[PDB]
Order: structure tokens, then sequence, then C-alpha cells
């Protein structure tokens, strides 16, 4: 009669931190888990409540605590763009080079969601900026399928690979072109971004514009390419 | 020479340039090599009375250039509503296709344009284009995390499960970009988890290959929910 563990998931789950003292206080399971291995102290990540993560960690949550897929609470805190919540975590003893079931460490989902300053923050802290999961997607792949520019400058003026290849053989420049993300090209092309690359499949960024329907970045690249009158 | 010259007039918002260029006898009409006219680079910069004057100097307002994009492409494609108005207002046709089948509302929809978007479907842009052989409005909307407009596309009858060239539904988009909540709302919304690719892939294992274990880790909740 008393599952008081799905309770304080639920709670941790919608950001009613009282409700989650009080059951804490009850005597409620702070390691308890849901059907992928998740914790309260996942939860107050992703929700990025500072100070519950605090309290739980306090009182004896595990900070390296892995789910089901190998994710910590870092990895999810990083994903929602926490910037305080990612340097508490760091400071009381967090891996930043801990990786999942498929070798995706925090930088990666930082990259992949626009959040630049927290990358910043990151490689400060020791991130590898060239994380392939061994080969593998880069952060600079998952910032340019998703059209981050500045985050784009920011690897690049951090020395990312420009041309590096995903298991698929595909480029940043790839990834932008697939996507549509026009001024991206433009950058990539301006930075020295390889416009012969031919992925697993022998596809150029332009065929892969093409293919996906965008036919103003297809233009672009054709334009790049023919350039030069004599 | 005095084509290019009115071309970068045009590209740069010079009017002025323009029609003293126009008087000096340039050709209204002329092309650079990808086929655009001084007309599509007032589009897509969005100089509204330059594209009146150029249209009541004689400008052509169906155009294409060399991959058959119009100036209503462009208009839509950088999200000028007024000038998309004022296209409209004098010709210009609202489901006009490029080279691959692609429409103004797919470029409005790729972009993030929802004023812009409700427009077009207000004046008679056909919400389904390429419906079931290629890349729809839906699947550009979520393949670059576009909540909003998803919804909208949705309460207007998008097919929530239409499959591009590549077998690929909405919900395979979302999931190898890793846009979560988009996922969630597709999933609320009933698109199919099980949907596979040319490849035999389904979302879940898209998000896999792509290194987004969240978005995996929903799909496996919602999987594990329906074993039906």
């Amino acid at each position: 009669s008393m599952d008081i563990g799905k309770k304080l998931l639920e709670a941790a789950r919608a950001g009613h931190d009282d409700s989650v003292e009080v059951l804490l206080k009850k005597g409620a399971d702070i390691n308890a888990k849901d059907n992928v291995g998740v914790t309260p102290l996942h939860l107050a990540a992703v929700n990025g409540h500072l100070e519950l993560v605090k309290l739980l960690l306090e009182k004896g949550a595990d900070i390296n605590a892995t789910d089901l897929f190998g994710l910590t609470p870092l990895h999810f805190a990083a994903t929602n763009g926490h910037l305080e919540l990612v340097k508490l975590l760091l400071e009381k003893g967090a891996d930043i080079n801990a990786v999942d079931d498929v070798g995706v460490t925090p930088l990666h989902f930082a990259a992949r969601n626009g959040h630049l300053e927290l990358v910043k923050l990151l490689l400060e802290k020791g991130a590898d900026i060239n994380a392939m999961d061994m080969v593998g997607p880069t952060p600079l792949h998952f910032a340019a399928k998703n059209g981050h520019l500045e985050l784009v400058k920011l690897l690049l003026e951090k020395d990312a690979d420009i041309n590096a290849e995903d298991h698929f053989g595909s480029t940043p420049l790839h990834s932008a072109a697939e996507n549509g993300h026009l001024e991206l090209v433009k950058l990539l092309l301006e930075k020295g971004a390889d416009i012969n690359a031919r992925d697993k499949f022998g596809k150029t960024p332009f065929d892969l514009a093409i293919d996906n329907g965008n036919e103003d970045i297809a233009e672009v690249l054709q334009k790049a390419a023919r350039s030069h009158h004599h």
C-alpha cells in the first residue's frame, strides 16, 4: 500500500521540492529508480533545481549514479544548460569526461542544444573538444547539424577539426547542408570546409542539400564550387 | 557592365541606383549564373518599395532561377510577411514548385516563421505538399525543432505519419536530430514508434545511432507503455 518510491520520483520529476523533502523525512529511499534506472537526483538535474540537488547530495544520494543507458546527473544537467548546477556537480566529485553506453560525453549534449557558455565552461575544466566515441559524431557535428553558429565559431577557434568524419563519413558541412542552415554553410565555407568531401555513399554536401529539398543551400554550394572566371 | 551593376544594386537595396541603371537601359529581367533576377534579390532582402517599383517597371513576378525558385520562395524563406502579401496580391503563385517539388510553405516551415505560415495557409497554400512521396512542411518543421509551428500544422491536419523518399517519418527526423520536447509532442499525437525507414531503422535506432540517449529513453518508455 506504500509505494513511496514512485511518489518521490513523481515529485522530483515535477519540481515539487517540498513534497520531496517531506517524503525524504518520512524515510523515502533517496536512491529509488524508475524503469530506465533514473533517480531523483537525475530528475533534479534535468529540471535545474539547484538547491534540491544540494539537499539530495548532502543527504547521501550517489553523484556518479548511472541510469540504464549510462547517463549521469551531469549528462542531464548539461542537456538542459543549467550552468551553476554543472559547476556544483563538478565541484563535488562528478567526472567531467563520463561516458554513456554509446560514447557520448556531457560536452556533446551541451553542444547539441546550443549552450555556448556551458561549452566554454566545460572546455576550460578539461573536456575533450574532439571527443568522438572512438570514431563517431564530434561536438562540432552536433553544433552544425542544429544550426548553432556562435558555438561553431567557438569550437573552431578552440581547434576542432573542421573536416572530422562520423561513422558514415559525414563532415560538419554535410550536416549543415542536410539541415538547410544557410548562414552556417557560408561560415563553414569561409573557414575552409572541404566542399568535395564524400561520405560513405559517395555523396557531397551539394548532393545532400538536393536530397533533402534545400535548393537555396544547393545554389550557394554551386556558386562556391564554380566561382573562378579565368 | 550594366547587368551586374543592376544586380548588385538590387542585392544591396539602393533604389535610386536601380532606377538610374534601368533608365540607362539595363534589362529589368537580367540573370546571373544561377538565374536570379533583381526581383529575386529585392525579395530575399525584403525591399518592399523596390519590389513595387520593379513590378511597375515590368519585372516578371513568376520568374524562376536555375533551380526553379521564384521571388515568393525567397520572401517566404526569409520571413518577409508584408512583401509576401504584396506579391500575392499582384499575381504570384502561392503553390509554385521548384525542381524538386518544394513550395514557399516548405521554406517558411523549415525556418520557423509562424505568422507567415499562418498567412500562407489562409491564402490557400497546400499543407500536405508532396505527402507520402517526399518531405512535407511537417518534416521540415519537425527536423529543426519548431514546436509551435508543428502544433499549428498538426491542428490544420498535416499528415503526422507521412514518409519521405527514404521512408522517414517526422518522428524519425526529430529523434535523429535530438529534439526531445518535439518527440514527446509527436508521441502524444499518435506518431508511429514502430515505423521503419528504408534501412529498417526505427526512431529508437536512429536516436541510438546519433548519440541521443535521452530521446531513446523516452521512446523506450513509450514502447513499454503500450506493448500492444
